[PDB]
């Protein structure tokens, strides 16, 4: 849809010179001189813009351009050979003048090529602490509810009075039962109702979701999805922030409580009334709360304790456990587990039942109920 190729006219016969922009998506120019008669030359030189207002003809009224535009593009070049275009040339004022032979050379007109800037290209998403700190130069391991921002770094910078463009982000966080990216976000990098360089997340990042891995993908085009890589290439886009969570304050994470619930339902950071007793028909709601093991897979064991102060190993649950949200509820059978510890006793009252929580990731430490937390599977 955009015009790549300009036919730029040049009466020789005209006094005012001929203003032309020249938009990023042209890469060629061709010159067509008014005077058949004779042949003539052009040769470019160029001067950087320095605000936007130079990317309109008016801007260049007042200014003297043949002692801006010094540095040279194009010399001694036939004008019916086209003038090309690419990135070096982008941003610049442009004075070209023609020349034809007359004994010397003789300059005969000349015109204004403003090349307006580059589109802009993310090259870099930049770490910023709680201070404003830059972090590194890449993925970050970051504390919940503590603000950070992410800054986008262009190819080129903004003339002055340029906008910002369109910068875009979609959010990604990692499902707690597949391990697979999840868009979770998807949002203009803004602040007071304008388009900004910088995402600021003032909040932080989710404490039940500690232990995620999040992305943060940019683009002023759409921005990439899983798996952020360039195409045909095993290389990460340059457009996007990897996070991982943790827990705030947290020196390592942990199962906090593990809990025989009356309800099935649990919810991060809300405790639900315990269950006391139960029978071998029933169902209990093991509630399992961590912090920083969002998404951890943990084994499930049953004891029983007696009098003595002996537990004894009833059963294990046949598959693993899925930590979701820094909580999950595990219902278990009673049945298999009064089958088991009735085989072992031959007279109390009761079985008084405990559940151990071992996580897969062994560097996280076991969680066992104690005297406090147990539940009683009654008998008879």
């Amino acid at each position: 849809h955009h015009h790549h190729h300009l036919t730029i006219s040049i009466d020789i016969k005209a006094e005012d010179r001929k203003y032309q922009i020249v938009e990023n998506s042209v890469t060629s120019i061709l010159f067509k001189v008014s005077d058949t008669t004779t042949r003539y030359v052009y040769n470019i030189r160029m001067g950087e813009m320095r605000n936007e207002s130079e990317t309109t003809p008016e801007g260049l009224k007042n200014l003297n351009l043949k002692k801006e535009c010094d540095l040279s593009v194009k010399i001694r070049t036939e004008a019916d050979q086209a003038f090309v275009l690419s990135e070096k040339h982008r941003g610049n004022i442009m004075l070209v003048e023609f020349f034809k032979y007359e004994g010397i050379p003789v300059l005969c007109a000349s015109c204004v090529l403003i090349v307006k800037p580059s589109d802009l290209k993310i090259t870099q998403v930049i770490f910023k602490d709680s201070t404003g700190k830059e972090v590194g130069c890449g993925s970050v391991q970051y504390e919940a509810n503590l603000k950070f921002a992410l800054r986008v770094k262009y190819n080129r910078p903004l003339l002055r009075g340029e906008k910002a463009p369109k910068l875009k982000c979609k959010g990604y966080c990692t499902n707690a039962v597949t391990g697979e990216y999840e868009e979770i976000s998807k949002f203009r990098v803004d602040e007071n109702g304008a388009y900004t360089d910088t995402f600021y997340c003032d909040d932080g990042l989710q404490e039940s979701h500690a232990g995620a891995d999040y992305v943060f993908s940019f683009g002023i085009n759409n921005p990439y999805g899983p798996p952020f890589m360039i195409e045909d290439t095993n290389v990460p886009v340059p457009s996007i922030q990897k996070i991982h969570l943790i827990g705030r304050n947290l020196k390592k994470p942990q199962i906090t409580s593990v809990i025989w619930s009356s309800k099935e339902m649990i919810k991060f950071g809300e405790d639900s009334p315990r269950r006391k007793s139960i029978n071998y028909n029933e169902d209990g709601f093991l509630h399992i709360h961590a912090r920083g093991m969002y998404g951890q897979k943990v084994r499930v064991e049953l004891f029983e304790k007696d009098s003595t102060g002996i537990k004894k190993l009833l059963l294990g649950l046949k598959d693993d456990v899925t930590i979701l949200d820094n909580v999950v509820c595990v219902p278990v059978e009673m049945s298999g587990v009064y089958a088991k510890a009735a085989k072992g006793r031959h007279a109390g009252l009761s079985f008084e039942i405990l559940a151990k929580v071992t996580p897969l990731d062994t560097s996280i430490a076991a969680f066992e109920q104690d005297d406090k937390s147990l539940i009683e599977l009654q008998i008879y």
